[PDB]
């Protein structure tokens, strides 16, 4: 009934978790971070983290932790799902193929159960004795770690205590102990169990429960020679080992929770600790001796570090190197010094790894160009609290510009051997050549002697023994450095023409017509070595040396014309190692032997804008796992450069693109270009690391950014933002924010609201919250003004908007008066402000009697929820808002957006609500509500008919009318999905340049991914639910969990498999599965071109192709 496609734009970047052992080799360091869904592997270098394998799972990660048996070589991973899907995993890499098997698996939900609301806690026995979980209140679950249990059956041990706020298991015990604090009326307790794996149940622990500090919330089991265990509240940190007890209450510690550790001395003498507000401290165990050779704890002291993100989770990486796992802000990599700095820090930023989340409202504006939008979120909370601008593709930064028509190709010299830089770009055109002399950022033409300037140039470059080569047309010409003099010059035996031309720094590859011609580069000396003749034309050529080849190819490799074929030849013999055949009338055009990430590759681009890529073995000339992209409808030519280190393959086209790898596979981005014809890497003394672009017209010389989908650009609030809205008419944002005061009140720090242009303040007719109107340039992000609200009001909901018969354009923000003993306010405010001469004016105020919690602008009025009511209010001739109607029948009113006349409101706990306002009535009906409880967080319209739901479990889901009048009234749920995601903010627009899709949604999260929802026809639901099904049995999924089961709506109230939406990420894996695989999927599906017939893997290579490019 409806058909709905979901896809992600960009992955979630908030850290959840980390840890830290040698799971990709006994030998190797590794860090593993959790992003949700996401799987990330590093092997930890003096370099920093190299990125070895991602994956993605099924699941929600919840636990994560290495640990590793008897007899196993390197550690294991244990991963359990938020959905109870638990499993054991290993690393294994052969060659250069890497997966990650699964060892065991199982799912280890209980059928009786409400999930403890103080989350998932899973631990690991440091003996690998057993897995033990508490899932729900009142149990722990034990999984025995037997070779035997591949099913990771589990069994319960009745837990007294039920309110356990954490758990460990200890080190050094003859039975597998925990350790745990729980809260009782009298107050939070350490207490000690035994688990006995023969009778199934605890015994008593190795010492006697203590009272601990009220606030005590975390465990730390010491290893060996201490034991015991750390627990650490709000004020005091406590050491327990028995006949042992040692307490400190450290002041330094009072100001804000701590809330991560992590050992940094194996032998746990030492251990950073990180708080809410971004300290870290370490905390340092003094060991005494004894006479028995034991070793006790002394005495305990903590020390500020520093301070850094905000952090989920902290992981020491050796060498004073510390990864920062956070969720509210940008993770880090940082330095920990021996020797304090000048401010007294031992803390030093070494890398900044970007996080969107919470993503906790946003908006899309065309800033720069029309129809290109960017996404402006707001992002993080605390002192992490930002603006973040998104959008899509790679820019480059022109630094030069010459108008200079007709060129064919740029090739980069130095012409003075005793310097590392460029300092000349040769030009080829129709039958000529032209040579520019880099003087400075000057651009100056010239001759060089030794090239002619009469023929079309195919290659010129730098070779070996201090020479240049020019091969044009005509001959290939070598040239001493020093003078520069022609030592040698080939031409083929009748002086036919060159057609095509591969160069290295020793090697030359001509082709003449069907003829090839092997020369090597020696002192004064052009030599050729061999020749053949190929059975069609050569249509291009490519000799790039790869790996530890000191910079020799013993392969050529070459596109042919009329078979279309892509071959790999061995030189000198020019014996074919390997043909590929790339099938149509459409002759390739370049081709490129390359190298990312360690592995090597075969490009090949047709005319007509196909890429082919295939793995290739430069041993034995094996191409291999043949795919196929569109970069566009024009020829595209090849060429390599470098940035920040990397070497990457730019694409000209009329779609220009950068290729480049991210976990072992290709990639391939957009560069915001014109039509770019040639390119070439230029690094000259005035025009360093840059890239030299023509056109039909005109030569650009620039810079790239950073090789990635999307660019980021971060505005620092330093304070938390809350809502977003942008106002065309001032060229301006506004945005909600609020920072916290410590009881008047005092701020913590200099932040947004506090650093404005100008300022206002209301006129009243981690202590305290204090809300802000933030009026900020669309250009240079500053903060313009800052308008502060009444104390204890809390803005809520913003909008830019005319109402009425008024010309102007206001900001509108709906307010509560938040008092401690209220359980929802009483009292808040709608305020009108208009934006002039570079302050707030407020244009009008109205009290409410309760929290306006969303408000927008409908058919020049406005509309509000106010608690339990919504309302829409005139702008009268007065400047005041005057209520029109009212709508009573709902618990909590938080969200709304309109189209038209109609109105969707979502309630706290009631799902979702369809009003109409009835223009001739001047009052709400309501059509029809879903009577589905669901606890809303985010809702949107996507069309008149179709009602999209985020709700608290994460899930989505879509009702339309069901086409009685009590019948009529029954909005129906017909789209289910698990996301997996928590959806802040729904908002229609692309970042995509203005199909099987309709329509764009996008989406914004905890989490920080942003996501795409669209509308597909019957036919194409059809298509891909299909799709989805043969996938979901040729993929094997990570923990052998299903994606059924993953994407199957789940609430504590009901369990449904989804409907009504594909999962475009699953959609899109098609083109990453093997060929085999592709046919597998492909068998006996019906697809339409005309008539259904047969599908191919190449029509759904196209498909799936259509798809991507809606994000
Ligand atoms: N004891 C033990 C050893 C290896 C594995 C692999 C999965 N579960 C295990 C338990």
């Amino acid at each position: 009934m409806s058909y709905n496609y979901v896809v992600t734009a960009q992955k979630p970047t908030a850290v959840n978790g980390c840890v830290t052992g040698h799971f990709t080799s006994a030998e190797d360091l590794n860090l593993l971070i959790a992003k949700n869904t996401r799987l990330e592997i590093y092997v930890v270098t003096a370099e920093g983290l190299r990125p070895v394998k991602e994956v993605g799972m099924y699941g929600k990660i919840a636990v994560m932790e290495l640990f590793r048996p008897k007899g196993e070589s390197k550690d294991l991973l244990f991963i359990l799902t938020a959905k109870y899907n638990a499993c054991i995993l290993e690393y294994k890499q052969s060659g250069e193929s890497i997966d990650i098997i699964t060892r065991a698996h199982g799912n280890v939900q209980d059928r009786i159960g409400r999930p403890s609301e103080t989350g998932i806690i899973g631990i690991i026995d440091p003996e690998c004795r057993m897995i033990g979980l508490r899932l729900y209140d009142g149990l722990f679950k034990v999984i025995p770690l037997d070779r035997d249990n591949k099913e990771l059956k589990a069994f319960n041990i009745r837990l007294e205590e039920l309110h356990v706020i954490d758990v460990k298991f200890l080190y050094g015990c003859q039975a597998p102990t925990i350790c745990f604090v729980y809260q009782d009326p009298q107050g939070r307790h350490v207490k000690t169990y035994e688990v006995s794996l023969r009778e199934k149940e605890f015994n008593k622990g190795p010492w006697k429960q203590e009272n601990v500090e009220a606030e005590a919330s975390m465990v730390i089991a010491v290893p060996e020679p201490f034991g015991g265990a750390i627990i650490i509240g709000q004020e005091s940190i406590t050491y327990h080992n028995g006949d042992k007890y040692l307490a400190i209450a450290p002041p330094i510690i009072k100001q804000s929770t701590i809330v991560c550790h992590n050992r940094v001395d194996p032998n746990g003498s030492r251990y950073l600790l990180g708080d809410m507000e971004g300290r870290l401290f370490m905390l340092l165990l003094e060991k005494e001796e004894q006479m028995d050779g034991t070793v006790t704890l002394k005495d305990l002291r903590v020390e500020l570090l520093g301070e850094t993100s905000i952090a989920e989770c902290l992981t020491y990486l050796d060498n004073g190197v510390v990864f920062v796992g956070s969720r509210l802000g940008d993770s880090q990599l940082v330095k920990l010094n021996v020797d304090s700095n000048e401010q007294g820090s031992y803390v030093v930023a070494m890398e900044t790894f970007t996080n969107l989340g919470p993503i906790v409202d946003m908006c899309v504006v065309d800033l720069e160009r029309q129809g290109q939008g960017q996404l402006v979120t707001c992002s993080g909370a605390f002192k992490e609290g930002s603006l973040r601008i998104i959008r899509n593709g790679i820019g480059i930064h022109e630094h030069a510009s010459i108008d200079l028509p007709g060129i064919k190709g740029l090739w980069p010299l130095r012409s003075d051997p005793n310097r590392e830089t460029d300092d000349t770009l040769v030009l080829s055109f129709v039958g000529q050549t032209r040579v520019l002399m880099l003087n400075g950022e000057e651009v100056e033409e010239t001759e060089l002697m030794g090239f002619v300037d009469d023929q079309q140039t195919f290659f010129c470059g730098n070779v070996a023994h201090q020479q240049l080569i020019q091969i044009t047309s005509a001959s290939v010409r070598l040239v001493s450095q020093e003078p520069k003099a022609l030592v040698s010059e080939w031409k083929e035996p009748q002086a036919k023409n060159i057609s095509v031309a591969s160069c290295n720094s020793s090697q030359v590859v001509v082709a003449v017509g069907r003829a090839l011609y092997y020369l090597q580069i020696h002192p004064q000396e052009l030599r050729q070595i061999s020749h053949t003749e190929m059975e069609h034309e050569v249509a291009c050529l490519d000799i790039t040396p790869l790996g530890d080849s000191n910079g020799l190819s013993p392969l050529c490799a070459i596109g042919l014309w009329t078979d279309i074929s892509a071959r790999i030849l061995k030189l000198p013999s020019f014996e074919l190692l390997h043909k590929e055949m790339l099938g149509g009338e459409i002759i390739p055009r370049s081709i490129l032997m390359t190298t990312f990430e360690s592995s090597h590759y075969l490009l090949c681009a047709l005319g007509d804008g196909a890429l082919f890529y295939f793995g290739l073995n430069i041993e034995t000339g094996l191409l291999s796992d043949r795919k196929k992209v569109t970069l566009g409808t024009q020829p595209t030519v090849l060429r390599t450069f470098r940035s920040l280190s990397t070497t990457n393959v730019f694409a000209c086209s009329d779609r220009p693109t950068v290729i480049y790898s991210s976990n072992h596979k290709l990639v391939f981005s957009n560069v915001n270009l014109k039509e770019v014809n040639y390119m070439c890497p230029l690094n000259s003394d005035g025009y360093p690391d840059s890239l030299a672009l023509a056109n039909n017209s005109t030569l650009t010389i620039g810079t790239i950014d950073e090789i990635q989908k999307l660019h980021i650009r971060t505005v620092p609030l330093y304070e938390s933002p809350r809502k977003i809205c942008y106002q065309e008419v001032s060229q301006c944002f506004g945005v909600l924010s609020s920072r916290i005061e410590v009881q008047g009140t005092t701020a913590l720090r200099p932040s947004a609201s506090t650093q404005a242009l100008s300022s206002s303040v209301s006129s009243s007719k981690e202590e305290v919250e204090v809300h802000n109107l933030l009026i900020i340039d669309q250009h240079t992000f500053e903060v313009l003004h800052a308008h502060q609200f009444l104390q204890n009001e809390y803005a809520l909901s913003l909008v830019s908007c005319k109402l009425g018969k008024d010309p102007n354009t206001y900001f509108i923000v709906g307010t509560a008066m938040v008092y401690p003993e209220e359980a929802e306010p009483k009292q808040g405010r709608i305020v009108v402000f208009q934006y002039s001469d570079g302050k707030l004016q407020t244009v009008a105020e109205k009290e409410v009697k309760g929290a306006v919690y969303s408000m927008v602008e409908f058919n020049g009025k406005l509309l509000a929820s106010i608690n339990s009511t919504v309302r829409l209010y005139e702008w009268t001739t007065e400047k005041e808002l005057r209520t029109e109607c009212n709508h009573y029948n709902n618990i909590m009113a938080l969200y709304l957006k309109t189209k038209g006349d109609f109105i969707l409101v979502g309630d706290l706990m009631r799902s979702v609500l369809l009003l109409a306002y009835k223009p001739m009535e001047g009052n709400f009906e309501e059509i029809a509500r879903d009577f589905n409880p669901n606890w809303m967080s985010a809702v949107e319209i996507l069309d008149d008919d179709n009602f999209l739901g985020a709700e608290n479990a994460f899930n989505l889901f879509v009702c339309q009318k069901d086409s009685t009048d009590e019948e009529r009234q029954h909005l129906q749920e017909v789209g289910l999905f698990h996301l997996g995601e928590f959806v802040n903010v729904f908002c229609h627009g692309s970042l995509v340049m203005q199909t099987p899709t309709q329509g764009s949604v996008l989406f914004g999260t905890v989490n920080g991914m942003i996501g795409l929802v669209t509308s597909l026809s019957e036919s194409w639901y059809n298509l891909l639910l299909d799709m989805q099904n043969r996938l979901n049995k040729v993929i094997k999924s990570v923990g052998k969990i299903e994606h059924s089961f993953w994407r199957s709506f789940h609430t504590e109230r009901k369990t449904e498999p989804a409907t009504g939406f594909i999962d475009g990420d699953l959609i899109e894996s098609f083109l990453d599965i093997s060929r085999p695989k592709m046919q597998e999927v492909v068998a006996n599906l019906q697809y339409d071109d005309g008539m259904k017939r047969e599908a191919t893997a190449d029509d759904l290579i196209k498909v799936v192709e259509e798809l991507t490019r809606i994000h």
